[PDB]
């Protein structure tokens, strides 16, 4: 469609208009911003200005300029920019999975790439004045997917406001503060799946509510009754971890302050210490704990001195289980090294979550164990009335939560089965030890017998021989005859046998055995079907097909999740037989040694004595 | 005046009238029910008014139901009291036995029977009815009306028994003149309006008999009289089976068609029975060439008889039915198998359902496990190669029948109702076959399978006793060791002082070396990794529908098309049965590629199996001498010892 020697000419990134290029020979992509547009001399200049701005700034997290490719033919330059392999944040937040918000990972990436730009472009006095999730792309890293900002310019109109600090609607100067705005909208929106203040409310109107809020109040919405709701709590579902909703919540009131000067002030760092403030969020070392009792996750900030005794007290407070009693288990059935420190629990990209570091606690006290997540407001508002009219966009956002709700049954679900599979994988780890023992201990037991019945021919032969050639060396030998009798640990080996057998029966028959995964799918459909459908056919309806899937997802969970437990509680209790075990084989293995000591003793004397008597007889 | 709502048919004491058992007609046979016992009767009546001929024939039939006792033929019962005051006139009723599973046709006419019915329910028809026939012909009784509509089936102890009813075109013997029967099984001569005998009945026997094995009848169906008489006259000796193709020419064969449900021995030796009986020459008809005239009777007896072994060829997938004789070895018929497979005996495994060996010196009959549910299957035996490592993916699916294929190569042509609904039952049937046809290949992998656990069963065993046995002999020669080097120390230590015997130092240094080379410790390993190795691949080979559905497809398809109303029945193509098939054919060779790569998987494992159990039981020998050598060597040296002594205290 358009060549320049190598360079050939490839699709719209998106709108003048920016379109990617490849080189045919390198393999290069490049972005390219043109005008054809005929402008006023000030915008003019703006574009110039722009392309000055851009060539003179270099940061890891600020699309970089690139050199017009040779031969490149409105009179006002090309904008030439490097290619980020990873598309705009707005398509990531269009995602179908990410309606309510990125996951954790995809979040502290965002976060700590974009408060890494602002401050660069802030300390060389540039204001970006439009940031948004367009004006952010991704590009591909080694690792990871890296935030860069874009645009540093020098539905329709309600849709630019959408990420303006209030100040802008109401003056002309302004400060790095309307900065702050802009990204604590945007982080709320990935966070979330939807922005703060009132989306898509006439600028009248939202000015006049929103300005009401108290200065802790994070977020204003419209139920569907519509009740407009302020609140200091970050909203849910969301697919962050305990504590760092709740300090996230906190860095938002300072980033969504409608004071503009008050904007970005830290309590500790001072007027614009919001960076600083997030660093500490960011550094922070979080330890994730499932308490397999409750099934509820524990989330500990940890420092690279504490101790696993330190964390083992305090998952006590939590959970009521004392230090001796917590067993710690990894993923692979692993108990928690002693020596190591708390950290060592700790396994940086878009694909992290709390799931990947993630510890399975058990109580050693339990014999078995009894099944033991609440939907959000709007959730329950529509599970009480399904029949209920709704207009598109509230569809479009109930049903989106709804399909969150199921995916988080199904990924609780799984969350249980794995620490099932880790107590599974521990007592694997166990029988095989048990295992290489009781073969050891069978071994030893044949070793015993056939000494044992080596020792009572010779001893019967040296018995027979001696009274035939005619005191206290007969009544010394019949007593190792009749001491040799009582040793042998066969019937104590048969008992432990039965028992060791019996056990990895039990074994065999747990480890030799969904809809709920299914229901996630149906959900995940209906709710792309209800994206993906044409602007004409967008009305009003019902949630009856989405409710319905729901419900059958609570029941298929409840019902999964009472199996998982029935499985956990045979699996400790077959850990506890086999913890029973390993010490009565080592102490028959240790008698059975003993016994084998004392044969090769009494047969080495009684040899020493025989050719003792051929001394006497030879004098 | 009024209408009732009582819904009491008509009583008779303890008895309550129920339906008629006929179909068209006044309603000459009705079901009578008595309330207290909860038994059943059939009652025959004759019409109200009769002319003084019909009335004579009418008591003749009384007369010979009276007489008759027989097993396979309804007997006349008591009428019970008060009921011949409820009799259309002077004449007697005629009370019968009411049999619970039917008449033929009834049979005949389920929807899965289209094709013939199953191989058991023929024996056991065949057997029945040649009985009752033999009963009546040789008590001097010709049937004249013998058709599926005039065999009823009842409720035995063990299975559905067939009994003749209808003796009323029945008379007693000699020629008769009479123009009697059914036009569907009247044999020709009746036709030709001339005298006749038994072989009458001979030819009702045979058309019957015919369609229960294939269907139909044999000689053009729902033709006309006049030009069926014309087409059939032009029929041979030998023929069975006058048709007309989907192109109209009408065909003439001696051979029994297919698809029938009769394995390969049966449908020969039915098929030479079959021209016997459906024989156009009314004196010859009949005639054995052994047995001489009357002699199907005893020709049929040896065909229901014969003892049959059927064998599943697992190279090729096909089945070798062999007639086999009481006083038949095994070796007699694993030579007859050598010939039709190109196996040879000692290559010839023989496996049954549960993965046994035949028992070579037990009879050829150990084969053989009566009923309707009867089929080759139940005793059925495996057969496969031992020298075969791999078995080719393959097989090659049964030849479906002449218009099966001729549908299958233009399924867009258009056929009428009738010929549309013969097809569509083949391809049902051919359908059906492929599923069964599968399943058995399934049970060959299962039988080969289940002989493999069973030798890895003995294998565990005999790996544990040497296991076991190694663990001695390890603790026997450390003691003989230990044992030895204090005997040689302390004396050597004793002999300028003591006794020199330079015969014992040199005798017990060579008990000392020769226990050296014996102990078979690192030749066991080496068994036990292979032995676990092999384990290994039995569990992962242990521890590893569409067919079905189709098949239920194209019965539901078959069910669409007979139910169809008579306006409705029109023309039409098999584009959507021919595409099932298709399927079927498909899916069938997917899911049999599978069984075979699984059995020859299966048949490598019973190879190594084979392989290692003379190396265990050679080492375990080794080990008992080594044991024996050890036990004899210690024994003599303490002896020697003793001995030494001796020598010293004299
Ligand atoms: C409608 O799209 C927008 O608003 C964007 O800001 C977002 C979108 O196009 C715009 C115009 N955009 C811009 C608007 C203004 C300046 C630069 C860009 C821009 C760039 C890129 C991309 C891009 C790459 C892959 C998918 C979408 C992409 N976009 C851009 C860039 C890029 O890779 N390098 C520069
Ligand atoms: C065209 O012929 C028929 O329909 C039958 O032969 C076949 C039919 O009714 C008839 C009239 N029939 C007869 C015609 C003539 C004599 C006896 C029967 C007869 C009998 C029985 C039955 C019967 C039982 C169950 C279903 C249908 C049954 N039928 C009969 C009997 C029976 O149980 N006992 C005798």
């Amino acid at each position: 469609t358009q060549t320049c020697g190598a360079w050939e000419m490839k699709e719209r990134l998106g709108t003048g208009n920016v379109i990617r290029w490849h080189n045919q020979e390198t393999g290069e992509q490049i972005a390219i911003k043109q005008c054809r547009q005929e402008l006023s001399p000030r915008n003019r200049e703006r574009w110039c200005l722009e392309i000055q701005i851009m060539r003179r700034l270099t940061h890891p997290n600020v699309v970089a300029a690139r050199d017009v490719p040779e031969g490149m033919q409105n009179d006002l330059p090309l904008l030439a920019m490097e290619y980020c392999q990873g598309g705009d944040l707005r398509k990531y937040l269009n995602q179908f999975e990410n309606c309510c918000g990125l996951r954790e990972g995809a979040i502290l990436t965002l976060l700590s790439d974009i408060a890494s730009a602002l401050r660069y472009l802030h300390e060389n006095r540039i204001i970006h004045r439009d940031l948004k999730p367009e004006n952010i792309v991704l590009q591909q890293g080694e690792q990871r997917l890296i935030h860069k900002i874009i645009d540093l310019g020098y539905t329709s109109f309600v849709g630019t406001l959408q990420y303006l600090a209030p100040e802008l609607l109401e003056q002309q100067k302004y400060t790095v503060t309307v900065d702050y705005w802009s990204f604590g909208t945007l982080a709320f929106e990935c966070i979330t799946g939807f922005r703060p203040f009132l989306p898509n409310w006439q600028p009248v109107q939202w000015h006049s509510k929103v300005r009401q809020k108290s200065e802790v109040d994070i977020v204003v919405s419209e139920d569907l009754n519509g009740t407009v709701k302020f609140s200091s709590s970050l909203p849910y579902p969301n697919n962050l971890n305990s504590v760092l909703a709740e300090r996230l919540e906190k860095w938002l009131q300072l980033m969504l302050m409608w004071h503009p000067r008050q904007r970005g002030t830290d309590p500790t760092y001072g007027p614009n210490g919001c960076f600083k403030a997030l660093d500490d969020i960011l550094n922070l070392k979080l330890v994730h704990i499932l308490n397999m009792v409750t099934g509820t996750i524990h989330t500990y900030p940890v420092t690279e001195d504490e101790s696993l005794q330190s964390l083992k007290a305090r998952i006590q407070q939590d959970t009521g289980i004392p230090e001796e009693d917590q067993e710690l288990l990894q993923e692979a059935g692993l108990a928690l090294i002693p020596d190591k420190p708390a950290t060592q629990c700790i396994s940086l990209n878009e694909g992290h979550t709390l799931d990947m570091d993630l510890v399975f606690l058990f109580d050693n006290s339990k014999i078995t164990y009894e099944t033991q997540r609440p939907q959000p407001e709007s959730v329950s508002c529509i599970l009480q009335e399904p029949k209920r009219n709704l207009a598109f966009f509230q569809l479009r956002k109930v049903w989106g939560q709804v399909w969150h709700s199921i995916q988080t049954l199904k990924e609780d679900c799984n969350r249980l089965q794995q620490g099932q599979r880790a107590a599974m994988m521990n007592l694997l780890r166990n029988n095989s030890c048990l295992s290489k023992m009781k073969n050891s201990m069978a071994s030893m037991s044949q070793q015993l017998k056939a000494k044992l019945d080596f020792f009572k021919t010779s001893i019967q032969i040296d018995l027979e021989k001696y009274s035939e050639q005619t005191d206290k060396l007969l009544l010394a030998w019949r007593e190792m005859e009749q001491a040799v009798e009582l040793c042998g640990r066969e019937n104590e080996v048969k008992l432990l046998v039965e028992r060791m057998m019996a056990l990895q029966t039990d074994i065999v028959d747990l480890q030799r055995s969904g809809t709920l995964d299914d229901l996630e799918e149906q959900a995940r459909e209906l709710y792309r079907r209800l994206r993906e459908k044409p602007r004409d056919q967008r009305t009003e309806g019902d949630s009856q097909e989405m409710v319905r899937l729901l419900l059958q997802a609570i029941q298929s969970f409840e019902k999964k999740v009472r199996v998982i437990y029935t499985q956990l509680s045979k699996t400790v209790v077959c850990k506890q037989k086999a913890l029973e075990l390993l010490p009565k084989v080592e102490e028959v293995v240790s008698l059975m040694n003993e016994d084998e000591k004392t044969v090769v003793r009494l047969q080495e004397k009684r040899q020493k004595e025989l050719w003792n008597l051929l001394k006497i007889a030879c004098s």
